[PDB]
This record gives C-alpha cells, structure tokens and sequence, in this order.
C-alpha cells in the first residue's frame, strides 16, 4: 500500500515539531520536517550547504528541488510507514514539484493547520533561542520568517482549503490541550 501523508503547516513556533512527536509516539507514523532535514544536508558539508545556511537565516525558501529530493530519500527508506512532513510545502513551488514527483507514490491527506497569533510565537521562539543554537531563533531572522509565511505560505492554505482539504487547529493553547484535539482528529480519521 501507498503511504498516507500529511502535511504540517503553521507559523514559525506555532508548535509543529513538538506536536508532530505526540503523534509519533501515539501513532507510529515517522515525522520528516523539511526544515531540519534541510540543516541536516547542510551539517552533511554538501555543494548546497553554504546555500542553504544563507537563506535559513534569511527565512528564505530553498530551491524544491534539494527540498522534495530529501524528503523523498527518507520515505523510500521507510516503506510501510505513514509520514507527517512538517514544514512542507512552504510556497508554489514546493507544492508543484511535490506533485511533480509524488503524486502516485502518496496518498496526502489533509493539511493540519496550526493557528497561532504572530506575538505568542515570537515569544516561544526567543525561549527556544536561548538553548537552541539555531542560526534563525533571533528576532532579525524571526520577522523575516514571519514575511515569507504571510506572503508565500498562506497562499497554499488557501490553496488546499477549497478543496476542503484543511485542518485548524488553534495554537495558542497549553501543550496538552492543543495534543487532545490532535489525537482526537486523528483518531476520528481512522488512524
Ligand atoms: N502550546 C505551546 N505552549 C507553549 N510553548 C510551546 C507550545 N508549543 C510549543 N511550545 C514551545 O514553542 C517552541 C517552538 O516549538 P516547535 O514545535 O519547535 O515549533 P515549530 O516547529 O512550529 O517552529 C519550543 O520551545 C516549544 O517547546
Ligand atoms: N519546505 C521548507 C521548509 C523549510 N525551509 C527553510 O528552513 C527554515 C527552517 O524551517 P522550520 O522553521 O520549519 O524549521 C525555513 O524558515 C526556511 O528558510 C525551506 O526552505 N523549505
Ligand atoms: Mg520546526
């Protein structure tokens, strides 16, 4: 069988990464975020990664094609597994060249949306920037992330709401009451 995907989008520190490890360990489906893989290649000493570090800090959006190449290795070393790709897709492009490329491999589901005021999660990230040592947790890169969701990202969630391909989930919550609407949906979706 196909693999179910789902993608999983929101803000910069609306909560992805900590929710998309609930649903690992409850569900057992293996969590790919494209932002972490992209910082991965790049640690890797690749011909990409003086690219990619520039415009990580610049909130830019990386070419689709280092992208999708990524995040396509990983899920054909995990036959039999349902993944959350998680920061993906970010614009037009990606979007396009997902389909280009995994349209009759996948079966991608819904977009899980996690809605969240732009204050709660500039401060959140300023936490995560003490400990985190990332080179984007600083308030210059942050504003810049923010721009590249409002102008690029929102447009593909726009995009997949007609065709009522989107799931809200509202962010600005504790943890674990933004986890019990998160399991209950994917429950509910036979999961
Ligand atoms: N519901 C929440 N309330 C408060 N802190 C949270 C919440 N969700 C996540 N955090 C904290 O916010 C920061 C950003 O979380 P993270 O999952 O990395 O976000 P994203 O991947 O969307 O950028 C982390 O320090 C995380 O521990
Ligand atoms: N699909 C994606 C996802 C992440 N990114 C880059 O990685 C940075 C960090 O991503 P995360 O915030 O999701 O960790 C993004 O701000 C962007 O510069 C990308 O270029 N393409
Ligand atoms: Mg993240």
């Amino acid at each position: 069988s196909k693999p179910n995907v789902v993608f999983v989008l929101g803000g910069p520190g609306s909560g992805k990464g900590t929710q998309c490890a609930n649903i690992v360990r409850d569900f057992g489906w293996v969590h790919l975020s494209a932002g972490d893989l992209l910082r991965q290649e790049q640690q890797s000493g690749s011909k990409d990664g003086e690219m990619i570090a520039t415009m990580i800090k610049n909130g830019e959006i990386v070419p689709s094609i280092v992208t999708v190449k990524l995040l396509k290795n990983a899920i054909d070393a995990n036959q039999g597994k349902n993944f959350l790709v998680d920061g993906f897709p970010r614009n037009e492009e990606n979007n396009n060249s997902w389909e280009e490329n995994m349209k009759d491999f996948v079966d991608t589901k819904f977009v899980l949306f996690f809605d969240c005021p732009e204050e709660v999660m500039t401060q959140r990230l300023l936490k995560r920037g003490e400990s985190s040592g990332r080179s984007d947790d600083n308030i210059e890169s942050i504003k810049k992330r923010f721009n590249t969701f409002n102008v690029q990202t929102k447009l593909v969630i726009d995009h997949y709401n007609k065709f009522d391909k989107v799931k809200i989930i509202p962010a600005n919550r504790d943890v674990n009451e933004v986890y019990n609407d998160v399991e209950n949906l994917f429950k509910s979706m036979g999961f």
